């Protein structure tokens, strides 16, 4: 039961299971993992593919010979296992040069370097099959108010993304960009801190159709937001190009717990939404096996991400298929929410005395929404106690 | 010193100083205020104008004769004092009929009522001179996951705002809408929870030019976000149609403290930004005098909102005018942030070896940003210890 | 399955199911409930008892004749159903007189009134059978820094609790006090904001044995704290005299969702802890049926509180009984945590070279904790997918 | 103006200005600092002393010869500058051996090692003059619910602290312990997460008089708590043995901004409280110069910590000395808060009809607290606009 296979589209970053366990107050607890080992182990667990930052695959500062070698061993592992690479990204955050940003660094020469580093890796991503290229502007932001003029920084961010869009267009590449929001950490405040801010920004790019979001469960939860709601807004906009699945225990540092951990009911509602919307993209885990774990715990935690998705998928499907739930949804007027409010138009609404002058507000007010009964059916289904 | 006059554009909602002090665990501590008294007292304190919900000005359920009477006394007070009404809004949250929303109520008849209630008050707002009409969807959202299908709710929200835009267009009215985000309270999660989400949503309306945001200091801070940053993004988008100024002590219930209270340095950076951007709109306070206060404390707290703005304006101006600060800004490369990254374009960037192959990442990395010295000049200016 | 009976010790405040739905932005959505109706309906659902504030049972300002009448009808309902009253409390928060506090009001005459109001209700509580008397100092605190000298306020709080302890001692009453922490709301910050602060304060009372805590799930979660951990510390101290069970969706206003809602895995770990510790007190729900609900939804939500406890109890028991979990606990050294570190004492520890000079830190470091496998067994048990 | 000198008691950890800038997503941005250089630079800035973890002063794993060398160079620098060492602590968090804790590690051999490591450094601390020995249990806690039995962990924590108290007592050392709370990070939840929880725990130690708290501004703010209030409770308990001063911008990762940054008004109220209470201990900064900074920015940020304390001290003194503020305090009944509520005792209170039967609740309720006027005087003083 609940055994993943490649059909389930589960993917993992090299940096997830490969995290050595260094944290702000601690040294590594595990050795570096060879990307080849990660591809093989994830394939054996039932994954569909892996993702990478440039610098996870090729050590920063590698010579061209070393680069080619690292790429060849990785491609051979992919080819041997049938593992795919649906997404890639750039590391614009680890090296000290990026201490004030990549695309929005105050130093212009750093901004140009950030773009060149990104473009090099776009070319590699395309060759390996990535259809989405993620940008996580983790260093874009500030600890203090005058350090960053945010309007001007947004000009530089737009310029950078427009330059990347011109590049991909000129090369004829079939790849799209996905902006991954995060509200803070490692900057005191990060630019484009939520799904909303990223969606809004995209609409001022030159070629908005080339850009979407890569929301992460834990990141929206670091702002105390409802992740399923934000995903719904991204889906409504047509912009859910990729997703990062994990867990987070509230408003704190970015934990990157395995999926299912943290806010379990939000994980349930997320899976319910992805499945009923027909999301077709990768089910990507951006998680960290806690540094308490040895390598065997790394693979257990990775397996748990997939298992939890599959359990939740089963429970959500059972919830929506239950005739008692379909009745409760009617009792709560979820069907009526889908009716247009005023397809008859403004003049007909204005002339309709049943909408105002003769509307019995007290009788309407007295009608309960029946949401608690509906939610307890949902609880029962999640818990297998339906 | 720091004496407000109407030239300063300070405005207040009737419901601010008029708050009787009822909270989730407490009865009223002050009597209801007559709108006429509020207009006169605010005028004497140096305010420029007032704002209202329909139901603050005219008691809900008033007959047409009573309505006209309430409106006439208010207009006479405005006319006598020279107080203006730059903004108005609808109460789509107090009456029990709105328990599941106005525009996104699951019951269709409630959605239609919400629109009619809004349209009636738009007509009044225009007559009184409001150029901005605020929508705060405080009841739009959910406590539980299946209660609200958010994609469908967003369809209903869009339909409602598009209907209002068709109405104002057909009447030829010179008024614009401003959506006021809030992340939660009184719903467990509110739709369009931040400035970003509201900006994003606007871009999918039929007539996006008619809609902007009315961000509130405390509301973005209820998500732990940086209010000056969010205002910067709204300004960058051309969408800061109005603002609500107040204070908030962290991630908790909506406090609506007087402006300056709560996060004082964020208040400083906000004023710095509004003044350097040339924001021309009302400086509107959406605050609650704490229920500890009697009527004399109400007016003290209102006066304090204005005084704090004026003090912060002076300090921010002194900061930006100080030659030592202008040097520190250069030292921190704020000037260089404004240079285009690659106006030379993609081919020139790709051919520029100084951007990649020959870029000395370590020398760049070693250069300090000097942000702490800059921020301590800012601190010194705020504290008057420059 | 999961049918509550009085043996399960479930109790509810009159103010829970009796909440009329007034919130900071909304009028009542339900009529007032007669306490007699609440006793009868809860008894039919399988509850064991009810709790009350003075002013829930007897309207504030009732004459002595009216008081006696309200008490008699309630006692007759209790007597008819076999419902108990294990806890009572005072309302020191609704009336405007308490706007700056009860026991720590700056006005001395208010502090004295608060004590008299409390003592009157202690006498009633004892007659009705309450063994715990809760104090929730919801108005004790401040919105601003100089309004409340906290050291002096703590002196007044101690004086009040010591006076109450002298009263109960002199009357020979068998009742204990339980302080209910909350971090904020309705005050900007509330004194004794967490379980820890309340436990600490108790140790400086004259008769500390008479005082414990009444922690509430949602209140500790309003500080982002781990409720099971705080309960563990209260149990460790011998101070878990009562508990309030509910749900909360993060760091925000006090939601008082039904138990099980909000942080579901924290609800699981809480039940696991209460059951393995042998907590014998009431399983009391301090919740609000959302104001979306009519009366039928009130009773559904109340029933859901009890059902969720019972489901979680079953899952937690199954988890701890599973041989695979008992093995995983050993693999993770939970057994070894219970061994004394150094029962051999300080001189033997200092002379033990295996504790320092000859301790192989790297071999110890390399041993994984196996916590992820353990936690995934816990997840599987919660979800019924063991 | 605002020039620190040793008389001001300012101290800094070696790890503060010595932070190399590694964060969870970034490599070091600055070179390691020699402790000798730190002592000399801080002395030149006007500091009084420095603090250390064992492993900041002596590299982990140093041979006895290397240890003695590191200690000698440091003592020579101290001796040359007149810099003191008022506090020391153990690093029980960086090495991978401590991945599940020191004193509460599930592995018993790790717990014993943690104690030996601590005892070795106590002996050094005493020699160097430390009068306070801090314990920060940053690894004590869990990411998952079954990983740590908190009651049993508290038994192990108590055992460890009792063993340390027996050791210091047997050696005759004049040193006290201070527990530094933090709610989370690097563990998902940390044991003893707040000042309150630590104060409570101390009262169950064998020799409670030997233990107090070392609260940190940012740590209490990571739980959204009021730091001045928590300090007031620690002072009220007689347990403020040391303090860590810094800044924090809300509920997020531990930022360790320079003091004054983050919540500026809380910094003001903190200084007001420390000065009026007569706190005599070190004014210790536990801060991180942001990794954006080079070495010159390190010393600017360190200097800014001290400058901000001194500015705030001046403003707080001016506030309390202002006759207008002393009148406002009376208007707000801060004087009356200091009067005993019922020194006349319980029988006299019960017989006093002015406390209940004849108390005019409405007249009392109608009296405003005048807190807003008081707080605006405080604002004016902070801003130098009095
Ligand atoms: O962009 C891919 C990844 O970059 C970094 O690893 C971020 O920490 C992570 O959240 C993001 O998903
Ligand atoms: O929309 C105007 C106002 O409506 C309500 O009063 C909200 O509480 C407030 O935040 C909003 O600004
Ligand atoms: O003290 C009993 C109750 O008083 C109030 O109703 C509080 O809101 C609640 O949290 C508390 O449990
Ligand atoms: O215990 C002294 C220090 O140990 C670590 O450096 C912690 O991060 C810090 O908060 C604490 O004060
Ligand atoms: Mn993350
Ligand atoms: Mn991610
Ligand atoms: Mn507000
Ligand atoms: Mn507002
Ligand atoms: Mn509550
Ligand atoms: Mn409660
Ligand atoms: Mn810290
Ligand atoms: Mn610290
Ligand atoms: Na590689
Ligand atoms: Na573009
Ligand atoms: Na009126
Ligand atoms: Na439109
Ligand atoms: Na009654
Ligand atoms: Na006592
Ligand atoms: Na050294
Ligand atoms: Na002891």
């Amino acid at each position: 039961s609940y055994q993943p296979t490649p059909e389930d589209r589960f993917t993992f970053g090299l940096w997830t299971v490969g995290w050595q366990g260094r944290d702000p107050f601690g040294d590594a607890t595990r050795p570096a993992l060879d990307p080849v080992e990660t591809v093989q182990r994830l394939a054996e667990l039932g994954a569909h593919g892996v993702t990478f930052h440039d610098d996870d695959l090729i050590p920063f500062g590698s010579s061209d010979t070393e680069r080619e070698s690292h790429i060849k061993r990785f491609r051979q592992a992919l080819d041997a296992t049938g593992m795919t690479v649906p997404m890639a990204t750039t590391n614009l955050f680890t090296h000290p040069v990026f201490k004030d940003g990549g695309f929005t660094a105050n130093d212009r020469d750093v901004r140009r370097y950030a773009l060149r580093k990104t473009i090099r890796n776009i070319d590699l991503a395309v060759e390996l099959g990535a259809k989405t290229y993620v940008a996580w502007g983790g260093r874009e932001g500030a600890e203090s108010g005058a350090a960053k003029d945010v309007r001007v920084a947004l000009d530089r961010m737009k310029e950078a993304f427009d330059l990347l869009g011109e590049y991909v267009t000129s090369q004829g590449y079939d790849i799209r960009f996905a902006i991954e929001p995060k509200p803070n950490e490692p900057r005191g405040d990060i630019l484009l801190p939520t799904v909303g801010h990223a969606l809004a920004f995209i609409e001022r790019l030159e070629r908005p159709e080339l850009y979407g979001v890569n929301p992460e469960v834990g990141h929206e939860q670091m702002a105390g937001l409802n992740f399923p709601h934000g995903i719904a807004q991204a889906l409504w906009a047509g912009k859910l190009f990729h997703i990062d699945l994990n867990g987070q225990s509230g408003i704190k540092y970015d934990q990157d717990l395995r999926f299912g951990a943290g806010d379990l009911r939000a994980a349930f509602w997320l899976v319910d939404l992805l499945e009923s919307a027909g999301y077709e993209g990768p089910r990507h885990f951006d998680f960290k096996p806690p540094r308490t774990e040895d390598i065997d715990g790394v693979w257990a935690s990775a397996a748990g991400c997939m298992r939890n998705y599959l359990i939740l998928k089963e429970r959500a499907a059972a919830f929506r298929a239950d005739p008692e739930v379909q009745e409760a949804l009617r009792a709560s007027r979820l069907d009526e929410l889908a009716q247009p409010t005023a397809a008859d138009g403004v003049q007909e609404l204005l002339a309709d005395r049943t909408a105002f002058e003769d509307f019995d507000v007290d009788a309407a007010a007295a009608r309960g929404m029946a949401f608690e009964r509906l939610d307890q059916l949902a609880m029962d289904h999640l818990l297998g106690a339906r």
